[PDB]
């Protein structure tokens, strides 16, 4: 027998992601012998992107492929399902957080509550920031209107003086050109690219070759399935797709950073400036960041559970110090 | 219907080798019982080193190696996992193989030796033990010490060691015996595993911003005899691939847990771990680059590993053209 599920992803059509997200439908096709079939929808084709949570709980769609963070505002724990200012900022320490450090079954269970089974985390790529003024150091964020993925991200740069806005990727070309936002963190550089931000912003703002990515080192999407459609799926397939997610988040990684190297000389010729920040600005951030780290992270227990074992983890990697966590407790 | 007998580079008892016999179990659930292997630890059916030929003759139908262990008869294989101060995070290795060329040039290479190379299992950054304080560049001329061979051993020997190649079981005697100062096996808690904190009590790093100076991503693979590939059924085939290549990072994580766990042990241990400086590290640096291109240029297949890292790194700002000045692949 043949299974057929309907996922949109938050990748818009005409983007490196999209295509990628194409050619893992048939990759699900080949790995289950037919028998498990998923047509893919690009972002707002079944539903808006935000929207898509609710979408999945109802079962209007049978799962989905968004970036987690999305649901930061109604589920605290996907704030730390996905990178946060200044922590884990590797795809590897994200990579053993969810697959050996108990990631995985915290983000199951907080998923289970809502009616959805989180298959697992789909690796991606650090975001940059597109801006039409040069933000050349911590202060020049103070009153930009910035558009933001919302969550502990937003409030990161609202400690710094930002504006912050939220806006789907694909509303972000034409709120730059109308002004209704200065800046835009969305994705890293290929896909940025292939929505055309250079052609409404001439400066991409990064951290220093120390810290390039300050606040999403470790853009995290995953594959999330309807709850009931997935009991539904024989064990057999199911555990097919588990490692199906698991082989695509690396291809998906590796596509996008292909892409991304190809992007860079574009920038260049687009007559677009790469800016900097300083080591100084990182601190800067940093002093910031940690104090938000924990008033997210006491919101509820799945929070509390996701941020503790994030916490040992950075302390045992030299991450994070007793003396900046003064005064600071779950 | 289809059962192979697949030996690892991993000894019985390390953590390695749980996770090892663990994905034999994925494999049987991921085919619905189709496809079975059955595991066998380091020198169970034959040496660690003589799985290359096991396998091509048959006598294995594959193997889970430290893929750079056939750096001397393949040399595109020192290409195949870390080499002093190259691309150094997993992430990287990850993109060179699957998106920027590099699985599609270990196939063919491997192809060619009548094998099937399946894909990179990723790890962990290697770490040394030794007896004495090794506490900068310096301190390593005059050192017996172990290595994997091929690049890596070479860079030592540039540095004034003197390189020996042992299996990691026969690193615990060699140590006691004072056959060898030191010895470069793997990361901390396989290396406690075996026990060479009760024969040396020092373990030498790098420094914070580079830990792992000669082999930061130590890659294993899988290995099938070529016969024993194209035996198996093309949907079967396709499923092994994903189940090698998911449980890649299920085994890079677990090895990463099991190490955060053995620091403390060390510590409990009485050994001392010792960090070189960013001055060593640029010396090791110096020697490091003229050996890549010497390895680069033996053959068809490592200059085109070779050419694709180092656009790679130069992409990536991880070699200036100063640095390369004088040196042409």
């Amino acid at each position: 027998r043949r299974y057929r599920w309907r996922i949109q992803t938050a990748w818009d059509a005409g983007t490196v992601g999209y295509s990628l997200f194409q050619k893992f439908t048939e990759r699900v096709k080949e790995l289950t012998d037919g028998q498990l079939e998923v047509q893919p929808f690009p972002a707002g084709a079944v539903v808006g992107t935000f929207d898509m949570f609710d979408a999945v709980k109802t079962g209007v769609l049978d799962g989905m492929n968004p970036f987690t963070l999305y649901w930061a505002g109604r589920m605290p724990v996907t704030a730390f399902l996905s990178s946060y200012a200044l922590g884990l900022d590797r795809p590897d320490q994200w990579e053993t957080w969810f697959y050996s450090l108990g990631g995985l079954d915290i983000a199951r269970r907080a998923f289970a509550e809502q009616g959805l089974f989180y298959v697992g985390p789909v690796q991606h790529d650090l975001n940059i920031i597109h801006s039409k003024k040069p933000i050349r150091r911590f202060e020049d964020f103070k009153g930009v209107k910035l558009r933001v993925p919302g969550g502990m991200i937003a409030e990161v740069f609202a400690a710094a003086g930002a504006s912050t806005v939220l806006l789907p990727g694909g509303e972000v070309y034409p709120a730059l050109e109308r002004g209704v936002i200065d800046a835009a963190d969305f994705v890293g550089p290929a896909v940025n690219y292939n929505l055309g931000f250079h052609q409404v912003a001439k400066y991409i703002i990064m951290g220093p070759p120390e810290t390039p990515a300050i606040h999403q080192p470790v853009d995290l999407m995953d594959f999330t399935i309807n709850l009931n459609r997935w009991r539904s799926l024989p064990k057999p397939l199911q555990e097919r797709f588990i490692a199906a997610v698991h082989e695509y988040s690396w291809i998906h990684y590796a596509g996008i950073q292909k892409a991304n190297l190809e992007a860079w000389p574009k920038y260049r010729q687009a007559g677009v400036e790469v800016i900097r920040l300083s080591n100084e600005d990182v601190r800067k951030f940093r002093r910031l960041a940690i104090p938000i780290w924990f008033k997210w992270a006491k919101m509820d227990k799945y929070s509390r559970e996701a941020f503790a074992s994030q916490l040992e983890y950075m302390k045992g990697i030299g991450y994070v110090t007793d003396e900046e966590l003064k005064g600071l407790s779950l």
